[PDB]
């Protein structure tokens, strides 16, 4: 059947409110109405994530000192600091992320989508990079219901660092992300040479890419290691996090990627035809994010949209030109193809070790 959607009225107010991010919900929304791709979706109400589902993986005493400080030391600083009404966002996006997975598992639909969702850096017991809650994780670990194995995809800007630390002692679910891995570049974390711990050695993976990638090369980084990890692991299940950090033209200054390169990305998951669970995550241009999310979404339903933005609550962001497509940026390609090719054979190699 039809690809869902996840959204109502509220929800998007809810997430409108989220400070590094405002009204970019409306923006990526809007743009795809102006489009009428909602038409050829199924439209779902997200849940409220319960106490006892955020509890799935997020401790107690977190979730009680979140909800506490939500009214009025677990992480909540500069980059995750203690606002009024946090807790509830927090419960809407892992509700819709959660509910997402839901859809999956009844059969309702081979694909379904929380652009909302893809906070990854969250731990069990700490905020962190803007994340207050783990809606990755927490839909990951609703899909283990019925799915035997899950591949987590994470093509943000930045290392998935907390959906793989959730995971990393098993071999149950494999996180693999591409990133940019710099000194002094958050988080740190996800070098080739980090593959998970103990019974998941081998289970993570982690692309480590420099400044200024471009569709061509990025895209086939992506779909070698897919191609890999997809005769490896077998998964039965995808959770894809699609954060427009990386799009030339972002604040980030880093990837020089466009939609169409990501989406190219999309496709090749998709052509795997399983039940696959569609996240966003960063995006700090905001005209930007929705363009991207808005043309993702056209790839997920097959269809080519028009060049010229429709006129919609947000036409003016999209000046001076109005148009769908990214023009890439004209900053240095930092990438030796060597450094590349090392990358690849290292995880080729690492993905030896997993047989089923
Ligand atoms: C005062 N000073 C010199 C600094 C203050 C903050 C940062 C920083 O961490 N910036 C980056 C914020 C991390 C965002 C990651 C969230 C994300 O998009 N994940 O996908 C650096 C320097
Ligand atoms: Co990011
Ligand atoms: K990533
Ligand atoms: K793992």
């Amino acid at each position: 059947l039809v690809p869902v959607y996840i959204y109502s009225p509220e929800y998007v107010s809810m997430c409108d409110s989220l400070a590094k991010i405002p009204k970019r919900a409306s923006m990526v929304h809007s743009l795809i109405e102006a489009y009428a791709l909602h038409k050829q979706m199924r439209i779902v109400k997200p849940k409220v994530a319960s106490m006892e589902e955020m509890a799935t993986f997020h401790t107690d005493a977190y979730l009680q000192h979140l909800q506490k400080v939500s009214q009025e030391e677990y992480g909540l600083g500069y980059l995750c600091p203690a606002t009024e009404g946090i807790f509830d966002y927090a419960a809407a996006i892992g509700g819709a992320t959660i509910t997402a997975a839901q859809c999956l598992i009844d059969g309702m639909c081979k694909v379904a989508i929380n652009w909302s969702g893809g906070w990854h850096h969250a731990k069990k017991d700490e905020a962190s990079g803007f994340c207050y809650l783990n809606d990755a994780v927490l839909g990951i670990l609703r899909l283990r219901r019925k799915f035997e194995r899950i591949l987590y995809v994470d093509l943000d800007l930045h290392h998935g660092d907390g959906v793989e630390d959730a995971f990393s002692f098993t071999s149950k679910v494999m996180t693999v992300s591409l990133h940019k891995f710099s000194p002094g570049f958050f988080p740190g974390t996800g070098d080739v040479s980090d593959v998970g711990l103990g019974k998941g050695r081998y289970y993570s993976v982690n692309v480590p890419i420099q400044d200024g990638i471009q569709d061509e090369k990025y895209y086939q980084i992506c779909e070698s290691v897919l191609k890999e990890v997809y005769q490896a692991f077998n998964p039965k299940a995808v959770v894809l996090q699609l954060g427009a950090d990386t799009i030339a033209g972002d604040p980030m200054c880093s990837f020089n990627m466009t939609p169409v390169g990501i989406g190219k990305c999309l496709k090749y998951i998709l052509q795997w035809q399983l039940a696959t669970l569609i996240l966003g995550g960063g995006g700090y241009n905001l005209a930007n994010t929705a363009r991207c999310w808005t043309y993702l979404t056209g790839v997920i339903l097959g269809k080519t949209l028009s060049s010229e933005i429709p006129d919609h609550e947000f036409f003016t962001a999209y000046g001076p030109d109005y148009v769908l497509e990214i023009t890439p940026s004209c900053r240095p390609d930092r990438n030796e193809p060597h450094r590349i090719q090392q990358i690849l054979n290292y995880i080729k190699g690492n993905l030896k070790h997993v047989v089923i």
